[PDB]
């Protein structure tokens, strides 16, 4: 081990597992439960500013979260790794990758898989929203939903990342329904096996359509109507008109 949590509860090894542009993920270890864990270091190039406090309280609440469909959050602190002031988070290690990576590999999701996994995402979001205070992901997307295994379940990740900062809900040019729009677009990717708004060339062409509430071409490729019906009720332009997660979970398709 070349580094440790202030708590002494966690150990960093010198073995990189991923390299986002803004972060790095090492393999690490919970001395307490002897389970292998993820040691995420993200440059504070964000200059979080005295909003550091906001994260502290966010991060503290995130430790309080435990649910089958939320990747667990263990710890965070501020260190100076490299020359750069940065932030280290410690979170449950997910080995079997993302929904994004899964789609490519299999290149088509079986409608039975999609139901079970999407339901699970709803269940996760439901947990987050029913917290006090409510937690909004603000950033739900396919590469930060993680699977247990190819035959397994999903867990929403990149929870903390959400604070320190592309298709996002139209109104947003936060609140519970921003995540409903996200989920909708996720389920469309999961249904059409391809990325929403692929047709567009530049970001602005996407922003154009989103603003003027034009749906992605993907939308039409949706085979099953009952799914399409749902995705529809999700990516509705007016905040007010979109379904809630309750509405989606109480849906016939789901439970
Ligand atoms: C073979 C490829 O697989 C990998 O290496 C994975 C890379 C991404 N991983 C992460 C990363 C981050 C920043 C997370 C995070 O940030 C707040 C939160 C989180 O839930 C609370 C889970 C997270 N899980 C785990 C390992």
């Amino acid at each position: 081990a070349v580094a440790t949590s202030p708590s002494g509860r966690f150990l960093k090894f010198d073995i990189e597992l991923g390299r986002g542009a803004f972060k790095t993920v090492y393999k690490g270890l919970d001395t307490e439960t002897w389970v292998e864990v993820a040691w995420c270091e993200l440059q504070d190039r964000k200059l979080t500013k005295a909003e550091q406090q906001r994260f502290k309280e966010e991060a503290e609440m995130l430790k309080g979260l435990q649910h089958p469909n939320i990747v667990r959050f263990y710890d965070s602190w501020e260190s100076i790794l490299k020359g750069k002031k940065c932030i280290v988070l410690v979170t449950e290690l997910m080995t079997s990758g993302t929904l994004k990576t899964y789609l490519k590999r299999f290149k088509v999701m079986k409608p039975k898989v999609l139901r079970s996994w999407c339901r699970q995402i709803l269940k996760g979001l439901q947990f987050l929203h029913t917290r006090t205070p409510p937690i909004i992901h603000r950033d739900l997307k396919c590469d930060n939903i993680f699977i247990t295994g190819p035959t397994g379940s999903v867990k929403i990740g990149d929870l903390g990342l959400a604070t320190l900062m592309e298709f996002m809900a139209p109104e947003m040019y936060y609140d519970e329904s921003v995540d409903v729009y996200a989920f909708g677009m996720c389920m469309l990717e999961m249904a059409t096996s391809e990325y929403p708004y692929s047709e567009c060339q530049n970001a602005a062409q996407i922003y154009r359509k989103v603003t003027s509430g034009i749906k992605p071409a993907s939308f039409n490729k949706v085979t099953d109507p009952e799914v399409k019906e749902i995705i529809e009720g999700c990516i509705r332009q007016n905040k007010s008109e979109r379904l809630s997660i309750r509405d989606l979970l109480n849906h016939a398709f789901f439970a």
